[PDB]
């Protein structure tokens, strides 16, 4: 319920990639480029799903733009605002996973590498895109900064779950696994609640939409989870984690962008019904002003008009 | 007599793009040495991992026109989004089997590489639609479209033929291709510029400002091809790099139109609600 204009998206847009810009220069620091060439060797097809994962988002970013100056309103033009930086941070990611020397962790469960530049995406992503959703919904600042807070700090356990031993690493995955629904039953509650015909603030998107963003996320998001639970068990091999987490990571921003661009589309359905009562209301003033009996001008003025219809 | 379209037309045009490309499918998996496609994805590895990328990115550029189609502006600028939604489906069906099928290819005389049909199938498919479809972004003559159209189909095929051939023979084969490519572009941007006329007979379904800059779009993204081969027969990249060129160039040069649709969609309805303010 923040009701922000579009310089405060700015405001926003500069400071995740300004805490972006100190994110990658931590993780540069901590850089061990000998091991960072080892894994990206060990793990061939690394080098070309992170290139290949940044390469498509430059596009998303791309029709964000488009949708933002060709916005049909200034509330959904604020929307596609925050969604053109949070798959801006994307390519940036990307682009760096896939040509930088990064810091990662080895992970207990089998030694595989900790991105932790994708965590650290994700932790500024994530948190942004359920504000997005106190938007399209405008639920209370506070139920907002719930889920938000609790995301993040979800994202965080998964990250320093790898590192942990067999139970405790057991313990804090399950930990933020459960607070994982708790994030998605809230959000299916808080469009569910704006879908009502009776809600005032009356949301900026249409009721329907509402609906495709609930469910979009729930079963774009679960994905994530889905694979560390997979690969942490030994049942898929790394590589093939990873090429899922890069099209999930991919489906999950680019699916809000084609639905913003959906509800931009639809609003001319819209001009179309107003355009139909201007011209009804039209030839009903024309009605109230005309005489229809016998008034003698071209013929009987009653069946002129019939035989028009006719 | 100049160039029109209509929904039940492009319709059953769709269909024949894809009947016309299962049939190539069965015949590329039917002549498929696998056990010579196996050395090809082994030596390069990251082929596989291209195409596939290259696919789900058009996956989605396929449904983006779903929607243009459906919450469509004009009865005009819905058989113009209909014709890139089989157009950019194509690609994705065409990167998902060169990416997971045995398929038929050939190995080029120049550096043994091999040259897939299959994405030259799907040119062949794809090119001569969207130069039918620039007819109905200008609306030229039939006749000024049937050319260009045959003479880009040709264009493919004698840059494909061209690899086969001994070094003499390819040299102007490959050339004569390139000069048939730039007969088809100097063709197209004059046939936007009849339409982009403030006061012309028939007036196109997009503004004028839209129509220059389709005829950029396709002279800058379509260049990417004859300088990528060009540039890889010569030897100056490796295969693998012309080949992510050639997966970037081929998204965008079919995305670039599917984003000159939403944004003279988008600019349409935004000038009517203020047509209608007024
Ligand atoms: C263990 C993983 C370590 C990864 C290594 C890099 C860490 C940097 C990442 C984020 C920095 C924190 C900045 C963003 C904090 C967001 C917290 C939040 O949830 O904010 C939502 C907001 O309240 C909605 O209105
Ligand atoms: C009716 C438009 C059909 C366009 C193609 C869709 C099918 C593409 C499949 C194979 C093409 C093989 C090469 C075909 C060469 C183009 C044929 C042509 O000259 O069409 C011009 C048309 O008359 C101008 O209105
Ligand atoms: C000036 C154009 C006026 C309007 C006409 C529109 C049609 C243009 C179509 C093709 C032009 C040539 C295509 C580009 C070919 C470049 C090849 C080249 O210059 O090669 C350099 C060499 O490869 C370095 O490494
Ligand atoms: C754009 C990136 C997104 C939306 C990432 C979403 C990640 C999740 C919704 C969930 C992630 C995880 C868990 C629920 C538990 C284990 C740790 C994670 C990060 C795999
Ligand atoms: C969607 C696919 C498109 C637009 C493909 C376009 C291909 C070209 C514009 C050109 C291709 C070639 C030459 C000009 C010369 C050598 C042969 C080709 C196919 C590389």
């Amino acid at each position: 319920i923040a009701i922000a204009s579009t310089k405060e998206v700015q405001w926003q847009g500069i400071f995740m990639i300004i805490v972006w810009l100190c994110v990658m220069g931590s993780l540069i620091f901590f850089a061990n480029p000998e091991a960072s060439r080892r894994v990206f060797a060990k793990f061939s097809h690394l080098q070309s799903f992170y290139g290949a994962t940044s390469v498509a988002f430059a596009f998303a970013t791309g029709l964000d733009i488009l949708a933002y100056v060709n916005a049909v309103s200034d509330e959904k033009r604020v929307l596609s605002g925050i969604l053109a930086y949070v798959d801006g941070v994307a390519c940036i990611s990307y682009l760096s996973m896939a040509t930088l020397n990064l810091y990662f962790l080895v992970d207990s469960t089998q030694g595989n590498p900790v991105w932790l530049m994708r965590y650290a995406e994700w932790i500024i992503t994530c948190p942004t895109l359920l504000y997005w959703c106190g938007l399209a919904s405008r639920a209370d600042r506070s139920s907002v900064s719930d889920i938000a807070t609790a995301d993040a700090l979800l994202l965080a356990g998964g990250a320093l779950s790898s590192i942990l031993p067999s139970w405790p690493a057991f313990f804090v995955f399950a930990g933020s696994f459960a607070t994982y629904i708790y994030v998605m039953l809230h959000m299916w509650g808080m469009f569910g609640k704006a879908m009502q015909p009776d809600f005032q603030p009356p949301p900026p998107l249409p009721r329907h939409a509402l609906h495709l963003l609930r469910c979009e996320i729930v079963m774009s998001w679960s994905i994530f989870p889905l694979v560390e639970f997979l690969r942490r068990q030994g049942y898929i091999d790394f590589q093939v984690g990873e090429a899922m987490n890069c099209v999930a990571d991919y489906a999950a921003k680019v699916g809000l962008a084609m639905i913003m661009v959906n509800c931009n589309l639809e609003q001319i359905n819209a001009l179309r019904v107003q355009q139909m009562h201007s011209a009804l209301t039209g030839m009903l003033k024309v009605m109230r002003k005309t005489n229809l009996s016998s008034s003698r001008m071209a013929q009987l003025d009653g069946v002129d008009d019939d035989v028009k219809s006719w």
